């Protein structure tokens, strides 16, 4: 399958909390991870609310899942040590908590401990960058950073040093990374993540890599654009890894100014359309300029955000279907499978 045609993880993010997605009740979801990748990412379980139960720590999920992989030919990457999300925070990551830095401490040291040897690399901390797109309690930008509780509390970025600082000290094995999306526009996004990214190196903070979630439509951005991304981080350093670890490419451009070029219809990409065809392209040519622009020895992973299509994110989003993913609803393999297959080949 997939995996076999590199040298780096290709990998897949599994859901894990019920419904027709779950891993652990699809035999066929089992069947095409065993087949096609070699890493899983949690979609869902490993964010940080769910390293809890009650007020007391529990990993009998994330550790069932994490087990799974072991057994069944999968690395895990863990998402995510720190996300801003109100959905999963602890209770302890309150502006109420007195004792906030102490209970940080305590959840990074205690989940990378835990994990130590069975999860090959975090995202250490996701989404730290202000998006306007993703600014919900309209808090605004500082200096390009987003303002959730970690950096209220922390009074700045400096959180996500102590971040790295800490999960390497748990677990010295662990590849960390930190983790974004719309950064592989090149637009304003991509300069906010050069600030963070060469300030977390002047500071000398245990950085291993970043990933780019890449949730990408069929014509934007731009593939240049894309490529020049990812090649502004890597020239930040010799050694830093990049990762795409959330890629999936919607037919639908909402926001383009274009209502006429909208697959409205459920039925419209069932069998075929251009749309399929081009995401064929698309996937192929951003496989290519991870290739070209990561060098050997760099490359982190490839992971798509979910197996078949109805499980998506992206399924529906903004009233429209969508259809993301390498397999579809009776979980065949679509263009876009080919896609990747002929870009890892070369
Ligand atoms: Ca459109």
């Amino acid at each position: 399958g997939l995996a076999s045609l590199a040298d780096f993880p290709i990998g897949v993010a599994v859901a894990a909390s019920g419904g027709n997605a779950d891993i652990f009740t699809s035999s066929a979801r089992q069947n095409i991870v065993r087949a096609e990748f070699n890493q899983i990412t949690a979609e869902n379980i490993m964010k940080m609310s769910y390293m809890y139960s009650g007020s007391n720590f529990s990993f009998t999920n994330s550790d069932r899942l994490v087990s799974w992989a072991a057994q069944n030919g999968q690395t895990v990457h863990g998402h995510a040590l720190v996300w801003h999300p109100s959905y999963q925070l602890p209770n302890w990551a309150s502006d109420s908590n007195a004792n906030f830095r102490q209970d940080f401490a305590r959840h990074i040291d205690t989940v990378a401990a835990h994990f130590a040897g069975q999860v090959k690399s975090w995202d250490v901390v996701n989404e730290a960058l202000f998006d306007s797109a993703d600014d919900p309690d309209g808090r605004g930008s500082a200096n390009g950073y987003r303002q959730s509780v970690f950096y209220r509390q922390f009074g700045g970025p400096e959180y996500i040093d102590e971040a790295f600082r800490r999960a390497r000290a748990a677990d010295p094995t662990a590849e960390l990374y930190y983790n974004d999306f719309n950064t592989e526009e090149n637009g304003a996004k991509t300069t906010a993540l050069v600030n963070l990214v060469q300030r977390l190196l002047n500071n000398g903070v245990p950085i291993d890599g970043v990933g780019f979630q890449m949730h990408v439509m069929n014509d934007y951005p731009s593939i240049a654009n894309i490529r020049q991304a990812m090649q502004k981080i890597v020239a930040l350093s010799p050694t830093l890894k990049i990762k795409i670890t959330e890629l999936d490419v919607r037919l639908n451009n909402p926001y383009d100014g274009n209502s006429s070029n909208n697959y409205t219809n459920r039925n419209d990409c069932a069998v075929s359309c251009a749309g399929l065809d081009r995401q064929k392209a698309r996937y192929k040519e951003i496989v290519q300029a991870y290739l070209e622009v990561v060098p050997p020895g760099r490359r982190g992973g490839i992971t798509v955000w979910g197996i078949a299509d109805p499980d998506s994110w992206l399924y529906t989003h903004q009233n429209l279907p969508d259809w993301p993913l390498l397999f579809n609803d009776n979980l065949q393999p679509k263009p876009a499978y080919q896609g990747v297959v002929e870009a890892l080949s070369g």
